Order: structure tokens, then C-alpha cells, then sequence
């Protein structure tokens, strides 16, 4: 029993973290097989980030300008190229600690673990979610760029996020491992406002199921609702509209607990309209939306990873 | 910027996890040098846990009855002994992945990371705290016994917790790595009620400093207080009494932010007496007490680990 915000074990990713330095700028890179992936703004000075022309800046860089250090060992760079907003540094040595891995572009509402790193060294691991407005709410100080987000399925690490930017509002933006930003953001120090931070309804419901499974049940009520009726309430409270696809994904949790998805929606409706009256659910005083239905099933059954 | 509940990178501990089976019972062990540490109730049947005589049960076990598997490899057990509530299985092979390590018995209010494991395989990592009543609020399903809690200082893993028991109230009890339970709990399936779950005042204050550093400032007020006056309020709200030792530990955070410890206490006093009026601090709608002052300084400065 008990339910915690839980990150994936980070060892497989720790073995892939390297330091990348170009000129006066040092951030983190990801070493997989014989390629190191890092944010392209490693080639920028602080002044460059106001309006960088990355293709022109990269013309002034050669392979030997990219200093790559894996712990104490220096890696030899034998090629470099830019793919969207990431650089791919080809090195002459395959990472012997390369895990089975994939690159995946995640959807808003999906969760992943972040291994915060500085100077190529891991600092901590935590869980977060791709917000509907394509930001993440992380913990990143200067030097953390190139830290990555990931999911693990048994023995395969699916890399989904590379950190690039902090918005002036303190939220975070980054890319997939193909270098494409999530959302409209760009690797330029400019005005970039985030859209509405909408709540991930299907994740709140999954978390309510997790609560019931663990004995927090005070919020269950005698009511039901419909998708269209619930969504009128979701709109009022800046929740994502619930779809039948979401209802289907919650099916296993509905089956396990015997609480129909729409009955749980009616519990959520009352919590939105009335608040939590000074009480808590799973140690939280607000509705938590960074557990997916798959996260809940995983933690409530005890799935492991090779 | 940003502040997250962050666990230590778990790779060093992942390399120490093994599966231990005795008879029909399987849990987790910790393999360090040529010793495997696990809960002694691995020798119990479910029936035994109502009133086990561990010394009598262990007389019926030989070295070959302790099956120890590190991933796919079987370890050869060449000796066994009981130390308090843990078993020490001597094996014929030193763990080649043994990190620099220490065993430490932590104090209530201190935090640590837990690597939840099943069948010797890591499942997830999360942060938690030793509660003042010597329980922890974890995420442990059947099979998770022998999972460990730990802190990391640069390259040295300080192991502080081994999981043994879930109380009927759903909280968790365990031992240090010398086998001594935290608090009054015993490895017997009996009536064991936990004392008052008191809030860790010094940690709440540290977290308020973290909030200010990150721009959440609405709760600062025009007031101050004294230690004795604040503690009258702490008592009313089941908070730990604040001592001058706590004030001293918060000194660096006071110095950095320019907010005197007792002024922050007056902010906390008002939050306790008036609530949070439907607002949030660092994404929480309640006062968070599982960040230590050292946790806050670490995450706000970006310390890493070899
Ligand atoms: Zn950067
Ligand atoms: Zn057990």
C-alpha cells in the first residue's frame, strides 16, 4: 500500500551522461552508441542567444572544438551535424553502457522521469508530465541543459525529452531527441509566453482510482454524470475535455475497483465544484494530474525493469 | 528555477539489489562486498509472522537454503548470521558493482531516497522522510521487503533504511542496516499503532525559503515572532518544537534570502492560523515537510554526485 510520485530507476541513463563544452559553454550530452546528442545552443555565447543564426555559428566550429568528457575520460569527436535543435557529435568509441533504447515523441499529458545533471554528473531524478501547453514544470538551474527525460519498459529506455530553455515565467521547454521542440518554443532568449496550463483530466481520474485502491475514499458520492455533462464542468475549470478514448484507457482501473468511469467523473465534478473542504487525498490537498492511468496500474501492481 | 521532490540517482544502489529466497518466501537483498543483507523474516511463512521465534526458525536453515540471485546469476552462500532483525548472508563473490558506502542510522525528520524493488529488480525511486513517530510514508507492495533507503554524498552511498513491515494503518516500518527497527516496531504481524504524526517544522521552514528563492512569495508578511511564541502555535498544530539548533541550521537560507528565521516563522504562524486561502506554494496546497534544509540548499545550488 501507499502511493508515491515515483521516477524510473535512473541507472541506465546515468551511464549515458557526458559533459559537452564548446568555447566557454558547458552543458550535458547523451552518449548512445557512437553518438553524443546535445542542445545546439552549446555553440552560443550568452550574447548569441538573443538572436542566434545557428547555421552561421556552426560554420565556425570544427570537430576539435567540441570537448566531450565522460566522467574522467575524453571522447574523440570525428564528426558533427545539426538536426533541428540538437547537435549529433560522432565519437570514435561506442558507449559500453548503452542501454537498449528508443527515441519517442510523447503526447501532452504523458509522464516521464527527468535525470537532472550538471557538468555531465547526475544530481537527482524526479517525475513530471508534458503539460497540455507543451511546457514541463521541472527543476533546472544553469548548466542543466541537455538533461533528458525518459520512460523505461523492462529493459528498453525510451528517451522523450532534452532540456533546452527556461521561460521567463519559470517553466521549462525542450525537444525530443530528434531536436524538435515540444510546442511552439524556440531556442532563442525572446518573449515566449505559455498558453493555458490546462489540467490533465484523465490523469486526475486515474489518481482518484489510485486513492480508492489505497483506502482514501471520502470523496466517493452517490452521483453519476455523462461525458457531455462532465465536460461542461471541465471547461469551466480549465480541465481537458474527457473523450471516450480516455474512458476506455481507464477501463482496467474501473474493472479492478468496480467504480464506473462516469461515477468517478461525478466524484471529480463535486470536488471541482465544492473543493476538498480542508481534506487530503493521497497526501495532497489538490487534485493531482501527473500520474497517467498506466502509471497507476504500474505502481499498484509492482512492475519492475531489467 | 523550479523546485521538485527529487530522489538521488539510483544507479549505484541498483547494482546492489539481489533476490533472496528461503523456502517459499522471496524478497530483496542488498549485496555489498561479499555480504548480502536482507530482512530476517525471509525465513518465515505467512503463518510464522503471527508469533515467530526467529532463533528457533533459523536453526532449521542451512546456507544452501538461502537462494540468492543477482539478475541471472546465482550466488554461492558460504555463511549466514542474524544481526538484530537482519540476516547477513556471506557469499563467495564480492559484488563488482559495490559503491563506496556507509551504514547510517538517521534521525527523525531526515529525508532519504527509496529504491522500490520486487524480485530483486528495481521498480522506481522516490523521496521520503523518517517521520517523528519513526514510520515512513512509502509505496510498498508485497515483495518489496528488503528495498532500501539511502543518501548519496558525491561518491559515497549512506544506507539508512531497509523495509520490513506495513502497519495496518498503511504506513511503513523498517530497520537500519544493522537490523535495528526505527521506533518501537517489531517484525511480527501484531497490533502496532503509530504515534502522532507530527509535522517537521524545520523542514517546512526550509521549504518556505525554497519557495521565496523560486518566486512564490505571497505568504511573506509584516510580522515577526519569538521561538517561545512560535512554539505555542507549533504545539497547537502538532508541529515539532523549533529549537535554536533548528534556527542555526536554517542560517544559510536566511543569509541567502535576507529573511530572518524568526520572520519566516511568523509567515508560517499566519499560514497555520489562517490556512492557504485556496492558494498554492511550489505547486502544493499544504505545507510540505519532507525537504530538509540541506535538501533545499542542494537543489537550489545544483550539487552533483560522482
Ligand atoms: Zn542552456
Ligand atoms: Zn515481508
Amino acid at each position: 500500500s501507499g502511493f508515491r510520485k515515483m521516477a524510473f530507476p535512473s541507472g541506465k541513463v546515468e551511464g549515458c551522461m557526458v559533459q559537452v563544452t564548446c568555447g566557454t559553454t558547458t552543458l550535458n550530452g547523451l552518449w548512445l552508441d557512437d553518438v553524443v546528442y546535445c542542445p545546439r545552443h552549446v555553440i552560443c555565447t550568452s550574447e548569441d542567444m538573443l538572436n542566434p543564426n545557428y547555421e552561421d555559428l556552426l560554420i565556425r566550429k570544427s570537430n576539435h572544438n567540441f570537448l566531450v568528457q565522460a566522467g574522467n575520460v575524453q571522447l574523440r569527436v570525428i564528426g558533427h551535424s545539426m538536426q533541428n535543435c540538437v547537435l549529433k557529435l560522432k565519437v570514435d568509441t561506442a558507449n559500453p553502457k548503452t542501454p537498449k533504447y528508443k527515441f519517442v515523441r510523447i503526447q501532452p499529458g504523458q509522464t516521464f522521469s527527468v535525470l537532472a545533471c550538471y557538468n555531465g554528473s547526475p544530481s537527482g531524478v524526479y517525475q513530471c508530465a508534458m503539460r497540455p501547453n507543451f511546457t514541463i514544470k521541472g527543476s533546472f538551474l544553469n548548466g542543466s541543459c541537455g538533461s533528458v527525460g525518459f520512460n523505461i519498459d523492462y529493459d528498453c529506455v525510451s528517451f522523450c525529452y532534452m532540456h533546452h530553455m527556461e521561460l521567463p515565467t519559470g517553466v521549462h521547454a525542450g525537444t525530443d531527441l530528434e531536436g524538435n521542440f515540444y510546442g511552439p518554443f524556440v531556442d532563442r532568449q525572446t518573449a515566449q509566453a505559455a498558453g493555458t496550463d490546462t489540467t490533465i483530466t484523465v490523469n486526475v481520474l486515474a489518481w482518484l482510482y489510485a486513492a480508492v485502491i489505497n483506502g482514501d475514499r471520502w470523496f466517493l458520492n452517490r452521483f453519476t454524470t455523462t461525458l457531455n455533462d462532465f465536460n461542461l464542468v471541465a471547461m469551466k475549470y480549465n480541465y481537458e475535455p474527457l473523450t471516450q478514448d480516455h474512458v476506455d484507457i481507464l477501463g482496467p482501473l474501473s474493472a479492478q475497483t468496480g467504480i464506473a468511469v462516469l461515477d468517478m467523473c461525478a466524484s471529480l465534478k463535486e470536488l471541482l465544484q465544492n473543493g476538498m473542504n480542508g481534506r487530503t487525498i493521497l497526501g495532497s490537498a489538490l487534485l493531482e494530474d501527473e500520474f497517467t492511468p498506466f502509471d497507476v496500474v504500474r505502481q499498484c501492481s509492482g512492475v519492475t525493469f531489467q
